[PDB]
């Protein structure tokens, strides 16, 4: 973990505000010691345009997509940033004013779906790609952070988006999950092949995950993988098909404005083979909860855990983040945030073989979790989670794990970012198998997802470092800087301070160099 | 909390070993220093005589009430027991057999009297008791057995938990089932007339039932200065099976259970002093619930602290003696599908607003229990995990009762089961989730109950007291064990030179 600070000074504030783009990097000021072996660059999606003249974009995922990097190399450190040419952008420069519908904001005059890809980053083949959560992702340079080109994933495969957190496998093949308008489908694109032809091109879809309710699919944000199984969470959090597909001009609608909250399901969890490409037919049941957020999937013995960052409650979260509540003064943002969901860090465990003989019973037979599966008459399995960590409206969020070599595998670490009344304020690491928290924290510092880098001759997990981009409004300061954090215990080695307000950001990576 | 210990030895059967009675006390050999502040009686009751002549007692709440008594004057220590002359008790000594049914026992009709589980005063008497209409009235300084009672005479229920609470000024509440509702009855403090308060005791509200024919069992429940509390979970009685002839049958206490699949848990508050129910639909997942740990007010919502078990099977199947006096191998794999134990907070908003429907009430700053307020008026809960570890009971709770009962607390004292097998001593901070145990190898404790400093200002200014079965062969087959209630650390130890069989609650009773 919890934050142990308040923040009357409002500073937070900044993490919402309008910057400009630079023309080429800035030396950052280091004070402590950049790891000498941490050589590549840190990269990072956010908003960074948060009107257009005098046109306010409305909520936290509608500002203009701001590709930021940060350089390491035998001790100094550069930062730069560029807005992304998304047509959003270039049509909102061209015609000076709101051109394209984002999230939160609708754009006044069916409609061109926003491609203003400020959430993240990842690989495909020899390439990197900025996206949302559409059907748009944008090719970037990572070196110069131009924009390249528009892909339109329908053009290749049978999906209307695709999610900002597709799992990365070391050999270059991609998963990703995406809507279906009725089904949700795991994509696959493969690893860059001698023929040197684009990845994209040869993706498909492998297999397909049911839906609860045939007019209203649920909102899906992220899901888990294993060498050996695929998981994927449905949550209460519906998407009224009704609305989104009607016209938007007649009726001045934004997608926020299709969202629904189906009271009475639950969350149904689901999961598929994925070497042989298969649905299995489980019914996985439980309370309801909002999921941005899988931590860390894995097998043991014949039962997958899944780590997951929740929030307790079908209500979606969404509605307390338009920019309106987030600048509010802090007695006021902490009252707004009183009847929302609660988060907590949740492990459930799923059993493979599930034996009618237990009928009634607990199927979770493993001797180190407190979490359990009833198998009921009518085949559902009813789930409670195993808590590892729960703060009052104390999130442990962003999660990050060393993920190259415990991602889909057995691990004990994962990092966050903490949220304070949805105000980032702090850094998290947590032991997952034994509940200890670590926390970084200054007062009126305001911290980004933490990026696991590891060691080159890291023995343990969590041998390495974590990186955070801090937004540090305090006028005896630099406006912000770049954090490095050992991974051990969250003990500060490094920061690089730049002379510029960074607002916030989402995701990100660390491209080795 | 957790154990760090296994039982290979297999120790923990002697928890379940027939004992004999004694004549008059002995002296338990002290070391360390029992404080001189410390005056009184630890009474307790469990199960004494696990089978008559050859015929066997089944389950664990099945052999016969034992009650016993550490006394404490000036540093030294007796103890002392006897079997409680109930009705079950005399006539199986008379006819030499076990000859009526027991919870888990059928005798090859008249409702159990055997009064294993708890022992509690009203007016200036002292009533041992099991669940049923009928509690024993005992004499705290003899150990005699006085009379029978059957609350039947007296008021509408079928039966009374052995989990009364009791206010400071002697005012007794306890809730029953009623063959349909579940009553709370209040029997008042002894009056100026000296008359049996039993002679007073009225219902004073009525909780209903989900299913006209289907009761749950109910073992606790919560009582704060202008609430109660009640928690209805899908363990039920199968009345068709409960009111059937269990003679032709030849059916028990046990055979009458059921776990209803879908319900979930519906808890219900009523109003104590307007003595109203209000209609609040509370509703959660599936959980047992034995032991309520305390219950207060905090603006305007219920804290609700729980000892739960995750699941919907009945927890008591796991506990017929067969299975507690396996080897420890089996012991650990028969615990697998059992339901989880898990500490837990809900929170109960009082003031529901419509204009919040779909969203959380629980506005509290300290908690991260949400109540959500569904278009149908149920209110789906979900709780603050306090303590959870793998087959990791804290149960038995205790509380500094007669200062923090019904209010605003910090510490709770438990007793750790480890796949059900009691083997250590337990603290919980439930504000910082701190916990602290005591625990030796080979060591089988009792219950911990709390005894304040009397001149305390503090919660945990106190010793907590626990009858621990040891028996390693370099050791004492017993002993009264006392702990500083700050830290558990070892305070002082009696040691008595009999076994003594697993006891389930008690109370101090100060002289
Ligand atoms: C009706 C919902 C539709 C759903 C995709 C439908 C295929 C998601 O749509 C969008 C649109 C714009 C921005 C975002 C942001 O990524 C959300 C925060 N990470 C998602
Ligand atoms: C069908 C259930 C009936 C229910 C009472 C219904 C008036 C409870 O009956 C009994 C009978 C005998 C022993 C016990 C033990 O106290 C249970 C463990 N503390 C309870
Ligand atoms: C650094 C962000 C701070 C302000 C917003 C914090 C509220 C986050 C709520 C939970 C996570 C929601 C998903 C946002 C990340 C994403 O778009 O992938
Ligand atoms: C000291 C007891 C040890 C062996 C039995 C432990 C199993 C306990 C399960 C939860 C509590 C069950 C209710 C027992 C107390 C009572 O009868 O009032
Ligand atoms: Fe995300
Ligand atoms: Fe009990
Ligand atoms: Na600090
Ligand atoms: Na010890």
């Amino acid at each position: 973990m919890s934050s142990q600070v308040e923040h009357p000074a409002g500073g937070y504030k900044k993490l919402f505000e309008t910057v400009e783009e630079l023309s080429s990097p800035l030396t950052a000021h280091v004070t402590g010691r950049i790891p000498l072996w941490l050589t590549g660059s840190l990269l990072r999606c956010g908003p960074g345009l948060f009107e257009v003249g005098s046109e306010p974009f409305y909520h936290l995922f509608d500002g203009q997509a701001l590709l930021h990097k940060f350089d390491f190399k035998e001790g100094h450190v550069t930062y730069h940033r560029r807005f992304i040419r998304t047509d959003a952008y270039v049509r909102a420069m061209t015609e000076k004013r709101i051109v394209i519908t984002e999230f939160g904001t609708c754009a006044f005059p069916g409609v061109e779906v926003t491609d203003n890809a400020l959430v993240n980053i990842y690989p495909v083949g020899e390439d990197y790609y900025a996206c949302t959560e559409t059907n748009f992702i944008t090719k970037v340079n990572p070196e110069t952070l131009e924009t390249i080109k528009q892909v339109d994933l329908c053009n290749y495969v049978s999906v209307n988006g695709a999610t900002a957190h597709p799992h990365i496998e070391n050999d270059g093949t991609v998963y990703n999950i995406g809507n279906c308008f009725i089904a949700y489908n795991i994509v696959k694109i493969p690893p860059l092949q001698a023929d040197k032809e684009d990845p994209i091109s040869k993706s498909e879809i492998v297999v397909q995950f049911p839906c609860s309710d045939r007019f209203k699919p649920s909102y899906v944000h992220s899901f888990g993988l294993t060498p050996n199984y695929i998981v994927f969470v449905e949550t209460p959090v519906k998407i009224n098909l009704f609305k989104f597909l009607s016209s938007w001009s007649l009726w001045g609608a934004n997608y926020m404005d299709c969202f629904e909250s189906n009271e009475t399901m639950g969350v149904w969890l689901h999961i598929a083979d994925k070497k042989r490409k298969k649905y299995i037919n489980n019914k996985y049941r439980t309370s309801p909860f909002n999921l941005f957020h899988h931590i860390n999937t894995y097998e043991d013995h014949e039962f997958l855990i899944v780590d997951l960052c929740c929030w307790k409650g079908f209500e979606f979260v969404y509605n307390y983040l338009y920019l309106a509540n987030l600048r509010e003064n802090w007695e006021e943002v902490k009252k707004n945030a009183r009847k929302a969901p609660q988060p907590e860090v949740r492990r459930y465990v799923l059993p493979l073989n599930i034996d009618k003989a237990d009928t009634g019973k607990n199927l979770v037979t493993l001797p180190n979790t407190t979490a359990t599966a009833i198998l009921c008459s009518d085949e559902t399995i009813w789930l409670e989670p195993e808590v590892l960590f729960s703060g009052p409206r104390q999130a442990f969020e962003f999660p990050q794990i060393n993920y190259q070599k415990y991602g889909g595998k057995p691990y004990t670490y994962a990092y966050g970012l903490g949220l304070n009344h949805f105000v980032p304020d702090r850094l998290c690491k947590l032991n997952v198998k034994t509940k200890e928290t670590w926390v970084w924290q200054e007062p009126d510092s305001y911290p980004s997802e933490p990026i696991f880098v590891s060691h080159p001759d890291a023995l343990e997990e969590d041998d390495g470092v974590v990186l955070s981009v801090v937004v540090s409004p305090g006028a005896g300061q630099k406006p912000a800087y770049l954090l490095i954090l050992n991974a051990k215990d969250l003990s500060e080695v490094a920061r690089a301070e730049v002379e510029i307000n960074i607002p916030v950001t989402f995701h990100g990576l660390f491209k080795k160099s």
